[PDB]
């Protein structure tokens, strides 16, 4: 399973200056997915992002190209070169009534009423469409805010008329709430493990998607995936890729987070994550480190213990063949394990989730220095060669430990008590070979 | 115990066309049987299928033989060539009401009222004698419904008089819980085993049936029948059969679910379903994983688990002889189970649930493929010369990697994200000879034809 060419898949490209509520095809592109000048369009881009936008003609537009602005990409979780997909939106409503909220770092000294002089001026006579989970920024008067669209009536979507109540009322988001949104893990975050990942969109995403082709060849798929490998591999990173990347419901179990729990509390907490699973079915469940909940019946002492491993294989065996879930699993200790819940119908499949080679290495760390400030001299091919029997885990620690390095480097220009650190020491961090070279020195994975 | 030729044993054959409420004997069938030109009749099939029908004699119908079309033999859960019984059905009554729900399937888009369009004009003065459980066809406009008979008044049958209420108001009836019902398991799904299926009619089904058979000669049939034999051999897939097949009651009780149970909850969940079996006896309780609750009163630290074993002993002897219920159970560790169950008048007979042969092998692949999409160079005796040491679950396991090597093969015209596979993708999927090679080829069926010489 890779990427296949369809006609309504396309790349990226920019529009500086283009409005928010607007992306650009070629004519041509336009006839074959019989497109009309002014249509409302949904586009979907990486982990479940949705954007609702106009489509126009512009016969600078390659055909194989969709243009669109920066605060577009950013709802779409998109970069330019990358591929989208576009349909026609023609269900979408008039709004009854929206609520936005304004991002708090926007509005510090809050000066000038929000509604009146940002969100009526952009929003009026427009008939935008917009989504829930919407980020977009305005100009009023000689200020910029940015809000997000928290609630549309109709939801998910809908137009924003004249007769559209426009809500702004609350606490402002915070930033680091968003941008923790925004850097949600997906499969990008995930390097070095190419060939599992392709094992869990055959067994997990392609049956939930398209049982069908299961039911027309005659075949049952399995319904147990277990990953395991060492510690640090990228496991439960997988785990938060899979819930954040997903057409299905997720629930997800983590071992020792039952196990905590009072007796009597950790089997019932398991039997409700089951429920919620098959009422929202097709889902996933991800149970993570099943080791905590499931070792050997005699590795238990505990008679608690011993009646929470049972609650698991009756949960499992419990599963009707058309409740359309696929239970995950994942462990670093997996001979553990009670083998009864290695039973053909319970975990049968298996992902080895294991120490990657000097290309993979090189993916996972160029994917935890992209937020990273790299001097010129980085070589990161370099730093993926010496890092032999490293890790996932194992290289963000040696990335952070570089960064750290580098700030070392400046305790000569901080003092802890300032409020404020100096801004031409803020503005000229950058992490060195040398940072690297010595975090290299520094690194040992055990 | 094999099948007998009795009077009323039939063959089924086809009758392309005919009508949802007729079956068609020869006339000395008839008149042998005692069944004249329009009688309701009662017909059994499999897994405790029934359906009533009107008889009408054919004389294109050979004696041996049953015509019937293919709504009746899905009820009846039965193929061209299967036997099913005939009886007459003399005390069959007008319906006060009826209650049917369309299936999902084929009302996508409600077009149409269904009552008007289809059930009424089906049913229109024809008297139809009617099962809980059918399902049926009606063609209505330019459309085709299929129906199930959810309830009966009367029941579990009547006929349908032009005075009988007919009610399909409700959610359709999903075709997937259908489907599953459909082929729920029965002894036909049991490869291999022919052996041990004898062993479990005669200790089992017989007693429980004719019990003035043992009276007779003056014996007192065993109670307890373990079931043994290592992982996934066909122990639970027979307790599903038994469970289906059985004219008993039957009470499944799932080690590992006991066990799950707060203290108390599972020595109390014991008691009750001895107490419903024995309430609705005669009847059959199977343990499955026994080991899981009764292993040996040493191997259990635990007061609880020592109690719980104390609580089925207390059970299994607190039966009385005239309870009429035999207690089944199934293990992959019998050296494991506490001795005293294993005493004279517990757990005193035992049914090896073992490795198959080749011939056994053959008819397990046979079952896990017969609602596969097969290509014509698929040669399942070859499949099963190159299955030495496997039993039923890696059978099953080998068929659908197959299966699954077929879809991988056609992952170059599948795309996850469309909404919709592409039809001639769909309509040509077949698993290929080739692919059961690669799939014995595999690492897991490879290592395990060393294991049994
Ligand atoms: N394959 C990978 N690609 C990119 N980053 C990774 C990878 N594996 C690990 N990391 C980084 O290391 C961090 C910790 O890894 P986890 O996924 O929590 O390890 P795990 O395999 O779940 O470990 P156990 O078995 O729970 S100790 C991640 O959150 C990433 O920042
Ligand atoms: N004799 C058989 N005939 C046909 N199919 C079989 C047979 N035995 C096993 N299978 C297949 O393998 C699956 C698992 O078999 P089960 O009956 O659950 O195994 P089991 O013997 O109960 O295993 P344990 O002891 O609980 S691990 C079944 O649901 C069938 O699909
Ligand atoms: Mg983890
Ligand atoms: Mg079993």
């Amino acid at each position: 399973l890779k990427q296949k060419n369809r006609p309504n898949r396309l790349i990226v490209d920019e529009a500086i200056n283009e409005d928010n509520s607007v992306v650009s095809l070629s004519q041509p592109k336009m006839d074959e997915l019989q497109l009309f000048r002014g249509d409302t369009v949904l586009l979907k881009g990486k982990k479940r992002r949705e954007a609702v936008c106009i489509v126009l003609s512009d016969d600078t537009c390659s055909d194989e190209k969709i243009r669109m602005n920066r605060v577009v990409r950013n709802n779409l979780r998109v970069r330019l070169g990358d591929v989208i997909s576009i349909q026609p939106c023609p269900d979408v409503k008039y709004g009854k009534r929206i609520h936005v909220l304004p991002i708090d770092d926007t509005v510090e000294g809050i000066t000038g009423n929000l509604f009146e002089v940002y969100l009526k001026p952009y929003f009026l006579e427009a008939y935008r469409p917009i989504r829930k989970g919407d980020i977009f920024l305005v100009h009023g008067g000689m200020r910029a805010v940015e809000f997000k669209v928290v609630e549309t009536d109709p939801s998910p979507y809908c137009i924003v008329a004249p007769d559209t109540v426009i809500h702004c009322e609350g606490e402002p988001i915070k930033r680091e709430d968003e941008e923790e949104s925004l850097n949600e893990v997906g499969y990008d975050d995930i390097g070095g493990c190419r060939k599992q990942l392709a094992q869990i969109k055959e067994m997990v995403e392609l049956p939930l998607r398209h049982p069908a082709l299961f039911k027309a060849i005659g075949v049952k798929p399995p319904r147990g995936i277990l990953l395991y490998g060492p510690p640090g591999t990228g496991k439960t990173l997988i785990a938060r890729a899979v819930a954040n990347e997903t057409g299905a419901f997720f629930f997800l179990i983590n071992g020792p987070e039952i196990m905590s729990k009072l007796a009597g509390e950790s089997e019932s907490n398991l039997r409700k994550a089951f429920e919620e699973a098959e009422k929202n079915a097709p889902a996933i469940i991800f149970i993570d480190e099943l080791d905590a909940i499931a070792p050997k019946r005699e590795k238990t002492h505990g008679e608690v213990e011993r009646r929470i491993v049972s609650q698991l294989l009756t949960l499992m065996d419990g599963l009707k063949q058309r409740a359309h879930v696929i239970v995950m699993a994942a462990t670093n200790r997996p001979n553990s394990i009670d083998p009864a819940l290695r039973r053909f119908g319970r975990f049968d499949r298996e992902v080895d989730i294991g120490i990657p080679d000097a290309t993979g290495r090189l993916e996972i760390l160029q994917i935890h220095t992209k937020n990273m400030k790299l001097a010129d001299d980085v070589d990161l091919e370099q730093v993926a060669n010496e890092t032999h029997g490293h890790v996932g885990a194992d290289l963000a620690a040696l990335c952070s430990e570089a960064a750290l390095q580098a700030i070392r480097k400046k305790m000569d220009l901080i003092d802890l008590e300032d409020e404020t650190i100096d801004a031409e020491v803020m503005n000229s961090l950058a992490v060195t070979m040398d940072d690297f070279r010595w975090a290299l020195s520094q690194s040992n994975p055990s």
